[PDB]
């Protein structure tokens, strides 16, 4: 236990930070790109969904108003500590008085308390937005449930259409790249492209018309998003079975099934990126661990322990290398990601690029 965290541990946690904040931004983009058409006077349940999705849109836009500041603070926290820590580490043990060691280590103490405070405050932003999103998603679930209850005759047809839509989304998501610290460190470049699925519905069993459009981000390496989506057999298979399943249902029941599947996807991504993949709690405990070790060392040298026998000080120049490696990483993930050309998936069964 040096004055440093385990490096592999810290990088994987920073990778989670970097995928989570990317996920939040893309989720926000998904919320603000959601489009629902008309032709066919809106049923009551769709009037309700339009309003309640708008609330969810507002909740995530409010969070985005703070996300840049929150992300910047995380990056700065690691840049500031490594710089301060590197200044301590240079102290040649030969000519560095114990009073000097105490001084520079107390500057570490000051920064760590800063870092802990700003991390906890950011975590409160997450919990505020998470609870807001959950309440909004509960209103969405009620509306679509009431809509399905107005169509009990077609309930099992709607369940099948919704399931295939969830499967189709999963089949595309399963083509995404695995983002790890090892691969970011090794220079791998991840491409972030938005994939729009345009869900049509059949009118009077005769003509397909647009109903809803929904976009989400897909990460690839090397090849574009279109290259792998257009090449996946599972995707085209899911598209063909969805078309046949939509022939068993009213235009309105088709719409209610699409809407329920999209509501479920929105709810899972908020649960994912605003709570489960929220790594701020683990970030605070990292700083806390370091404060405990620095205060123990400060207490030790103040109270008369012999400095050259305290292992935290014997290894200070190795902990500095760890912090440098960590700071090199946060600067890497601070870059703008690479945006690829978007992909359109239309449920008249075609895959287009640049669209």
């Amino acid at each position: 236990a040096m004055l440093s965290p385990n490096v592999d541990t810290a990088l994987n946690m920073l990778t989670d930070v970097y995928t989570d904040f990317l996920g939040i931004s893309n989720y926000d983009a998904t919320c603000n790109s959601l489009f629902i058409g008309h032709v066919a006077k809106d049923p009551n349940w769709l009037v309700e969904v339009r309003s309640r999705t708008e609330i969810l849109r507002a909740v995530m836009n409010e969070f985005m108003q703070q996300k840049p500041k929150i992300f910047a603070q995380i990056i700065t926290s690691f840049i500031n500590y490594q710089t301060t820590f590197d200044a301590c580490a240079q102290n040649s043990k030969a000519i560095t008085s114990t009073k000097q060691w105490i001084e520079c280590l107390q500057l570490l103490q000051k920064t760590l308390k800063q870092n802990i405070t700003l991390t906890n405050e950011a975590q409160q932003v997450f919990t505020k937005s998470y609870n807001q999103a959950k309440n909004a998603e509960e209103l969405l679930a009620s509306s679509i449930q009431d809509g399905w209850n107005e169509l009990a005759s077609e309930e099992q047809a709607m369940v099948r259409i919704a399931t295939e839509i969830g499967s189709l989304s999963q089949s595309i998501a399963s083509l995404g790249a695995n983002v790890t610290a090892a691969q970011l460190r090794a220079g791998k470049a991840y491409i972030q492209s938005m994939v729009t699925i345009s869900y049509g519905v059949v009118m009077g069993a005769t003509t397909s018309v647009p109903f809803l459009s929904f976009a989400g981000a897909l990460f690839t390496v090397g090849y574009s998003a279109y290259s792998t989506i257009s090449s996946a057999k599972e995707v085209q298979q899911d598209l063909d079975k969805l078309t046949q399943l939509q022939t068993l249902a009213s235009e309105e029941a088709q719409a209610a099934a699409i809407t329920k599947a999209i509501i479920q996807t929105l709810s899972n991504m908020s649960e994912e990126f605003l709570k489960i993949d929220d790594s701020l709690p683990a970030l605070s405990l990292l700083w806390q661990d370091e404060l405990d070790k620095v205060n123990e060392l400060i207490n030790a040298l103040q109270s008369g322990s012999d400095p050259a026998l305290l292992t935290d000080l014997q290894t200070i120049k190795i902990a500095s290398a760890s912090w440098k490696t960590i700071s090199e990483f946060v600067q890497l993930i601070s870059l703008p990601p690479n945006v690829g050309k978007p992909v359109l998936v239309n449920t008249l069964n075609n895959t287009i690029q640049e669209q």
